[PDB]
């Protein structure tokens, strides 16, 4: 768009992650994986709303046994969902325990800061990749600061001490995150897994050390990337810190598939995070998922009343009609839509839409011209503008959107 | 930080803008500029928010003749908040005939693309300017994709159609958007407008649109930027887009002063987009406003009403009690507290607060330890772990920010 990072691709499920296809939107469950109806029940959900993978952590006995009735009920619902199984501390006893767990999975997350410590450290790790490779699974090799190897911090603490012009504590700590997914990652390879099988992830919860992290595990690998800003937080906050975390890094063609750590408030669906993601490749223009609305803020030069509910409006039956329009028109998910208050940007804004509307503010004519495509459409007046326009834009969808040749 | 692109220093008010200045948070009100009541009241209402500057509409004689009153009854009140005149088609006749409006205000914006059509444009420009320098008054010139000079566009489209090879016509729009701010920007530092006088911003409502022209804008020239996404739309789209666009630039140094351009839902108050502004600069560490919460999606580990309740009385009680620490505690705009669901990232994440807690997870115990200032500080257990939490949080804030010298 772009461009993308070069790199092989990662099947997980029947979904490629890589830099020749789209960046691919996943999140978490955060039901007890050990409960079946539930678990399954979130998967669909967070499945519907637009997850293309979806991550369920695997963290003890009762959870292993569980996954492939999960993965039994999903499929018997013709729902082709690749599940990742998030696994720490004991990995390697539960898939060496659970074949049926391990072959039910699509994919194996791996925390290099929960292997173990010392030495049998490395054979958990050799265990957890010997499964794989067995069964041809794909892995995700994933740190976090939050559970940062002790050994590689202290290692590159000392190897820091004695450079001529020593970094900062807190570089370094970032030094030893990225050390310690690239040494893991080029373990992995050295073991014989394939470089179509195995992505790297090294998450802090700072947008500015994020940026910093990423762009140095492009730099020294060549695995597909998967992208998030880890412990994001709640409400507007969690949103803001994930969206500006990320975007910089994509707009450099850095990510090949995101999830956002969202903290759910109580009165808030799991699907939440689904909805950040997928705005966040959307507003950069790297993925279309559904119809959006461009509207300005309102001022004091048009009716806010008025305004406002305009544009909830066509937003909220942009949303109502695109499950048929989907089906009906293919390319619908680019749809450009604009709702603005007065004539100021109004015109200007609609002619970059697909199709807008400006309604007339203080001091003009009373009149609400509708522009598609760039050019006068018709002019609005009077009562009703609302389901006037809405019926613009659904014949406008049905004339360039239509199945053709 | 960072490093901040150099600039000139503007004052807006008491307000200084520039790199030597910390990025400007403002917004705009939507009420009846003519309404002094309703007015009034919401730039109260948005400065209490957070914003430094305040804009209001000035688009016509009745709301010329309010905003001297407005400024008097803000100032019998205590609160210099600097108020911006946004002028669109008639900015030189209202500031002509109502010059106590001009004195009253603290700023004129002017756009380039609403000044008139041809060369009485340059007259009104002009006047404008030249009003503005009498009072030495700041002027913002700012463009806006909404409202492109129309022969501007025409003049680029014809001149790049003999380019070796033409631009694509969407890249020409965003040319001419940069060249109406740079030339509109040395006409009127050549009418002897001072460096000291003088704020840019050319706005698009598309992300990776943005970036290309504010980058283009940062290099043609030395002014301090107003930086905005421009009608950036509703809910967590709006939210997201902005973030997403100010994000590669705020990294890059870039940008002096932000406005959120959020539609308002009908539910919601115009303070909103004020929050978001606020939480894109602190996300990236530009400033710290008020303290904030490092918290995890939570997933399958730990009990997800309980890790969302606490978390989210822990962000209320921040919010509740931030009033009385601005004033006991100075500094303390830069508390973080965590709170994690599980010990696989809880004490890592914590240990990188200023305080945070690690529940207890599906494996269980009822009992979390809680972590200060990079070490352990001790173990709260059995019930009212979350009240006990928020008391080892305030005592921490009355010891950590405690007066000095
Ligand atoms: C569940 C978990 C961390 C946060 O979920 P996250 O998607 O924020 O991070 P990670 O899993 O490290 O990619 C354990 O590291
Ligand atoms: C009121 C208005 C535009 C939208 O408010 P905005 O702050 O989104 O854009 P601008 O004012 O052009 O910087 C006039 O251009
Ligand atoms: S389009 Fe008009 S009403 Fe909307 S923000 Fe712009 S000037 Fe104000
Ligand atoms: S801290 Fe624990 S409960 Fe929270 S997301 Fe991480 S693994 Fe899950």
């Amino acid at each position: 768009e772009g461009m993308r990072r070069p790199t092989p691709t990662v099947y997980v499920g029947r979904v490629p992650i890589g830099g020749a296809h789209p960046i691919a939107v996943q999140s978490m469950t955060n039901t007890p994986t050990r409960d079946v109806e539930a678990t399954t029940a979130q998967v669909l959900e967070l499945h519907r709303a637009g997850s293309e993978i979806v991550r369920l952590t695997v963290n003890d006995e009762e959870a292993a046994k569980a996954v492939p009735e999960i993965k039994r009920r999903l499929l018997a619902e013709g729902v082709e969902v690749p599940l990742v199984g998030d696994f720490h501390f004991n990995g390697h006893l539960l898939l060496r325990k659970y074949p049926k767990m391990a072959e039910a999975l699509d994919k194996f997350r791996i925390n290099p800061g929960t292997l173990g410590r010392g030495r049998h450290k490395d054979e958990h790790f050799a265990e957890m990749i010997r499964i794989a490779m067995d069964l041809g699974k794909p892995v995700r090799i994933g740190a976090n600061w939050g559970s940062l190897d002790p050994a590689l911090l202290t290692e590159l603490m000392d190897r820091n001490a004695s450079r001529p012009e020593p970094k900062s504590a807190h570089e370094v700590v970032l030094e030893a995150l990225v050390e310690s997914a690239v040494r893991a990652y080029e373990a992995a390879l050295e073991m014989g897994l394939g470089e179509d099988k195995l992505v790297l992830s090294a998450k802090v919860s700072k947008a500015r050390d994020l940026v910093w992290v990423y762009r140095e595990l492009a730099r020294r690998t060549q695995a597909p990337l998967h992208l998030g800003l880890t412990e994001a937080g709640m409400g507007v906050k969690g949103i803001v810190a994930s969206a500006a975390a990320l975007a910089p890094l994509l707009l450099e063609g850095i990510g090949d598939t995101i999830r956002v750590s969202l903290t759910p408030s109580p009165k808030e669906p799991r699907t939440k995070e689904v909805e950040v993601a997928q705005e966040i490749l959307q507003a950069l223009g790297l993925r279309a998922f559904a119809p959006e609305v461009t509207s300005c803020p309102g001022c004091g030069r048009t009716t806010s009343t008025f305004f406002q509910e305009l544009a909830e409006e066509v937003s909220r039956r942009l949303k109502e009609r695109l499950p048929e329009w989907r089906a009906r028109y293919p390319g619908v998910e680019e749809l450009k839509v604009a709702v603005m208050g007065c004539v100021v940007n109004g015109p200007g804004e609609s002619k970059h839409a697909h199709i807008g509307i400006s309604l007339p503010g203080a001091g003009e004519e009373p009149k609400a011209p509708v522009y598609a495509d760039g050019k006068l459409l018709t002019i609005l007046k009077g009562e009703g503008i609302a389901e006037e326009f809405l019926r613009l834009v659904e014949d406008y969808v049905k004339t360039r959107f239509a199945p053709k040749a």
